[PDB]
């Protein structure tokens, strides 16, 4: 039933339901002869949706906003970027003509600008340190480390114990580590160990790019890391 690559045309978007008030969407791209799947996290509160990552690209990310409204019929009215990369931004200019909220960490604002890439709104103060955490509507925003890349956000729906891990963790069947060009392999074992001891109850871990696990693919992502 989740979606794959195998059944989604470049420029179409599906979500799925994941827990009470929670969903993941499933966007594809193209970038060398090479297309991949990435998912992000949709989340109710109240009569209002908060939206974590674009859908890769401002095409995509009109789609994302069509699927939302035909099923489920709620505004998104906020969004956080998890980390700079165009999976995660590309297409912030699209919800912001959309009236959407936009926000990320001071540091993937100031990447992403290095990067040429969109730039959400507004900073999420007080999450510039390894371990900060801070409160948002219905979420929690973690910041664990470097890993992945520098400035990688991990959300937790706490109500109904669903971890969003991004691109600093790898689905089961994933045995390389990818692009690793802003990685940091020193401190990303470290990074998914506090990732581990701050939401040790999580009854779903969704990966960046592929299918969603348990607890289990955060020690997978540490072995694919050393090697
Ligand atoms: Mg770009
Ligand atoms: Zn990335
Ligand atoms: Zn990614």
């Amino acid at each position: 039933e989740y979606p794959t690559v195998d059944d989604i045309p470049v420029g179409e978007v599906r979500l799925y339901k994941i827990g009470d008030g929670v969903w993941s969407h499933i966007a594809t791209q193209k970038l060398g002869d090479t297309v991949y799947s990435s998912n992000g996290l949709i989340v109710r509160d109240a009569d209002e949706l908060l939206l974590i990552d674009t859908a890769w690209g401002a095409k995509n990310t009109v789609a994302l906003l069509a699927e939302i409204e035909k099923q489920i019929g709620l505004p998104v009215t906020r969004s956080i970027s998890t980390h700079f990369h165009d999976d995660r931004v590309g297409g912030v200019d699209v919800l912001r003509a959309a009236g959407v909220a936009t926000y990320t960490s001071p540091l993937t604002r100031q990447l992403a600008e290095a990067a040429g890439n969109e730039v959400p709104a507004h900073s999420l103060k007080a999450l510039s340190s390894s371990g900060d955490v801070v409160r948002f509507g219905p979420v929690e925003v973690f910041y664990p480390g470097a890993a992945h890349s520098g400035d990688n956000l991990v959300v937790y729906v706490p109500a109904v114990r669903v971890l969003f891990g991004g691109c600093a963790v790898h689905e089961a069947s994933r045995e390389s580590a990818g692009n690793v060009a802003d990685a940091n392999l020193a401190e990303w074992p470290a990074t998914i160990k506090r990732i581990q001891q701050r939401y040790p109850e999580a009854e779903v871990v969704i990966p960046g790019h592929g299918l969603p696990g348990g607890l289990e693919l955060l020690q997978h992502t540490t072995n694919v890391v050393k090697t």
